[PDB]
């Protein structure tokens, strides 16, 4: 126990946060735990490409994003979903802080595949020490699904991709992927718990399809490197648990 746990937040679910949610938040804080945020948005984007007239196409879950596109993702992310999270959580007494230009420190990416996707990212690397800045002093930051090119471009990033990559640089000791169902469904049910060597099964057997294929992949890549436990569903506390054995 690093005493560190990441909060992934999806679109739906960052615009409806129950008085539980900002409580446990507020609780963990002043227990001395460690909390980072990272955020999605595609319900907003959505909507905005519509608002805007431009063709919502998706491709094994991750949108096909050109250059002039990206004005439209990151005005959802920062300024349609980001800010009203730094607005809520300030309002229940939580320290916390929305990155914007410290984002270009803190999240490399590159291309994951230009032909296909256009401007969508991978990973490179995560600069840990401007994040321990923050939370030395007790403030949680808060990071959109963005990150920058080594020639200084901004890359749309799956949000679920960016969770794995801050857990893992971090060592974290959980990571909650909080969305808008209650766990992974199969025949009907919530499945209790899964471990990570039968989740390409349920990819193959087509259980699990659009959004929940990169949640579900994130997860078990995040478990594969250590991180203990990580949870899937609607809440902080109950849902699927999965586990690298
Ligand atoms: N087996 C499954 N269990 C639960 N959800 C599934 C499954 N297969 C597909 N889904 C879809 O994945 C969605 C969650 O992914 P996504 O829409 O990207 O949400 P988020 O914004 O939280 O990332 C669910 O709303 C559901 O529509
Ligand atoms: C919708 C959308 O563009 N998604 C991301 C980023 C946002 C999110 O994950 O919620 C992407 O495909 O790459
Ligand atoms: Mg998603």
């Amino acid at each position: 126990m690093k005493d560190i746990i990441v909060i992934k937040i999806g679109g739906v679910a960052s615009q409806q946060l129950s008085g539980d949610f900002l409580s446990q938040i507020k609780n963990w804080q002043d227990a001395g735990k460690q909390l980072v945020i990272v955020h999605g948005g595609g319900f907003a984007i959505n909507k905005l490409m519509e608002e805007n007239q431009v063709p919502v196409k998706k491709i094994n879950g991750l949108r096909v994003t050109s250059k002039d596109d990206m004005v439209l993702v990151s005005h959802a992310l920062l300024d349609l979903v980001g800010k009203n999270l730094q607005e809520k959580l300030r309002q229940a007494g939580v320290s916390c802080q929305q990155l914007k230009s410290d984002i270009k420190h803190v999240v490399a990416a590159d291309y994951l595949d230009k032909d296909t996707y256009g401007y969508v990212g991978d990973v490179t690397h995560i600069n840990k020490r401007v994040i321990e800045e923050f939370l030395e002093n007790r403030q949680i930051p808060i990071l959109a699904s963005l990150g920058y090119s080594k020639e200084g471009d901004m890359l749309n990033i799956n949000a679920d991709y960016l969770a794995t990559a801050v857990a893992v640089a971090l060592a974290a000791d959980k990571l909650i992927l909080m969305t808008n169902v209650k766990g992974v469904l199969e025949n009907g049910a919530v499945l209790e718990k899964i471990t990570s060597h039968q989740v390409q099964e349920k990819i193959d057997t087509a259980v699990i399809t659009a959004g929940m294929i990169p949640k579900i992949e994130s997860a078990a890549k995040t478990v594969a490197a250590g991180v203990g436990q990580v949870l899937i569903g609607d809440n902080l506390l109950t849902g699927t648990l999965i586990t690298a054995d």
